[PDB]
């Protein structure tokens, strides 16, 4: 670790809970680096007691692809040492011609961290039913990805939910037009929501009329706290195969994107794009990487965001629901109050972990 990366770490230790939370977490991995970015803050997390990652159930794609996510989250589980974590596939979703193609993104870097088949869970959420009647005390659902599962969920144990379900906190998007009851509803832009439309209209409508405390994270809270290359070198640097792959992924996506812009196989953005997202022309990709100031961590943030202690370190979430009604709240651009120090958060809990 660095100085400054010791004693935000140190100041979150101040926080930490009684119990560490038991957490239920769904998540569509190896598309992009944010899941497993997710996976490896979690790591720290429990190790300080934050929380304890029971259950990990897996969505995106058709049922072998999930699978495939289901392995690869294994495996980087295995390599964090985390072996307890219980991994399944969620269930089908509608899909189109189109989404089926889309869903099925999956790296080629993951491909040699996939556990064995047998490592992982084919029934979806049933583990979690059966956690959620046996816990002594309130699990958390976090949601970074689709909803299909977590809304299953509610809708097979909402018995459960209600009494043993503390908060939803979600990585996804709220449509500025509430429902015809002034309900919360999502919004179809967001990638999260989007994945399972009604899946999502299902599960934030039902957590309300269960009094389940939702707790929405949209991207622009993560545009703040943007990580430079760095926060991915850095992780990589020791070999750690967890850190050497998210160092990976992230470059090569980056570079696979210059790239095609550039060449004009990706015709519908510019370098002028690429400049305001990841910055701030004819150059090769190494010449562009040393430019890179943000990398947006949208699944670790939520993550932080639905864990009191990280919580109240750096968000101030705003309340959306009417007065009386179960609670929403939003963490957005304004809600993230310290960005500093979330990017130290996150960059100390990372490297942590990988050691
Ligand atoms: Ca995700």
């Amino acid at each position: 670790l660095t100085p400054t990366e010791a004693a935000v770490l140190r100041e979150l230790r101040l926080h930490r809970p009684q119990l560490p939370l038991d957490t239920l977490l769904f998540t569509d991995p190896n598309k992009d680096p944010d899941d497993v970015v997710t996976y490896t803050i979690a790591k720290q997390l429990q190790a300080d007691g934050f929380l304890r990652l029971t259950d990990v159930v897996v969505t995106l794609g058709d049922a072998d692809m999930r699978s495939q996510r289901a392995q690869l989250a294994k495996g980087v589980f295995d390599r964090l040492a985390l072996p307890d974590v219980r991994v399944a596939r969620g269930q089908d979703y509608p899909m189109t011609s189109t989404q089926a193609r889309e869903h099925s993104k999956f790296l080629a870097e993951g491909a040699a961290l996939r556990a064995a088949p047998d490592a992982v869970h084919t029934d979806g959420v049933r583990a979690m039913c059966e956690r959620l009647a046996t816990s002594p005390h309130k699990l958390g659902m976090v949601v970074i990805a689709g909803m299909t599962d977590a809304s299953a969920l509610l809708a097979e144990a909402g018995d459960l939910v209600r009494e043993k379900v503390a908060s939803i906190t979600i990585m996804g998007g709220i449509d500025p037009a509430r429902d015809a009851d002034g309900l919360v509803q999502p919004d179809t832009r967001a990638y999260n929501n989007a994945t399972d439309i009604h899946a999502a209209r299902a599960l934030y409508r039902r957590a309300q009329q269960l009094g389940i405390p939702l707790r929405i994270l949209t991207k622009e809270a993560a545009y703040k706290a943007a990580v430079p290359p760095a926060f991915y070198e850095g992780i990589a640097r020791n070999g750690h195969p967890v850190g050497e792959y998210l160092r990976d992924v992230q470059k090569n996506a980056l570079k696979g994107l210059w790239e095609g812009i550039q060449a004009n196989l990706i015709p519908g953005l510019d370098t002028a794009w690429f400049f305001r997202t990841f910055v701030a022309g004819a150059l090769s990709f190494d010449a562009i990487w040393p430019q890179v100031t943000k990398l947006n961590l949208y699944d670790p943030l939520t993550l932080l965001a639905a864990l009191p202690g990280t919580a109240r370190l750096l968000f101030q979430p705003t309340p959306m629901h009417r007065e009386g009604a179960s609670p929403v709240e939003h963490v957005g651009h304004a809600e993230v109050v310290r960005p500093e120090k979330a990017r130290l958060l996150l960059s100390a809990l990372a490297k942590a972990a990988l050691v």
